[PDB]
């Protein structure tokens, strides 16, 4: 069984910008783009875990989607942690790219909001946070999460605690990790990367985000904070990448380089 579902797709304009300023100062996203849409959407949901349902769409476009939302009402700001953590993801990967050091390609699936609504005013129009929240309020339900559908075999490369996948060793997925931390100047490490895949591409999703400030993540039940960050640390090895990209070591490393895997 399935209907049609109307209202808001919810993104963040100017995305890298909001980004780069979320990163380097100490200030949330406060814009937010709405775009009217209509799903078809199935009535049943095809999967559960990691604490929430899924549900197939079609996006009217064609274009195959899954719908996520937690089993209960949870606030927005919780749910924008998730959003927030993967456009830093896909800004930290997209950089990362292109820097060209590997033949792989790292690609974080978008991850965006959709709110039902009988009306379409707010199309294409930028609204603050509060804004926002009143227009998720007057739905009176608690936004789904959107993500393009991804199939194919599910591996989860590296976890949030110094964990590593042997058997399925990447050096592009390590040294992106590593590269993180030192992009980010010291102040987080991405890690839970976790995907499928393809033809020289990564297509990453649900990855977990270890941030130094106490404040910054308060909802993630994968941040670990600065244990994260030295968990990660402590079993990394600097691989090829890392070391063409000559990044600087963390000082809870003390593991050999190696020069398995790429490059
Ligand atoms: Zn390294």
């Amino acid at each position: 069984y399935q209907t049609q579902v109307s209202g808001y797709i919810i993104t963040v304009p100017n995305e890298t910008t909001q980004i780069r300023k979320f990163l380097a100062s100490n200030q949330r996203i406060n814009q937010f783009l709405f775009q009217h849409s209509t799903f078809r959407v199935e009535l049943a949901p095809f999967a559960k875990g990691g604490e929430r349902l899924a549900f197939r769409a079609i996006n009217g476009r064609g274009d195959r989607i899954v719908l996520k939302r937690f089993f209960q009402q949870r606030p927005l700001t919780m749910l924008l942690e998730t959003i927030e953590r993967q456009l830093i993801c896909i800004y930290l990967a997209n950089i990362f790219n292109k820097l060209n050091v590997s033949p792989n390609k790292l690609h974080f699936l978008p991850n965006y909001l959709f709110i039902p609504s009988p009306t379409k005013d707010l199309d294409g129009k930028i609204l603050t946070l509060e804004q926002t929240e009143q227009a998720v309020a007057a739905t009176c339900r608690t936004p789904n999460f959107v993500e393009p559908y991804l199939s194919g075999y599910f591996i989860k490369y590296i976890d949030n605690n110094g964990w590593i996948n042997e058997s399925e060793f990447h050096s592009t997925l390590h040294a992106f990790a590593h590269w993180t931390w030192v992009h980010t100047k010291g102040a987080l490490l991405i890690c839970d990367i976790q995907g499928v895949n393809a033809n020289n591409k990564f297509y990453l999703t649900d990855p977990a985000l270890h941030h130094i400030d106490q404040n910054k993540f308060i909802y993630s039940e994968t941040n670990l904070g600065e244990v994260g960050i030295s968990q990660f640390f402590r079993t990394h090895q600097c691989n090829a990448i890392c070391q063409g990209l000559h990044l600087p070591k963390h000082k809870e490393q003390v593991l050999p380089d190696t020069t398995k895997g790429t490059t």
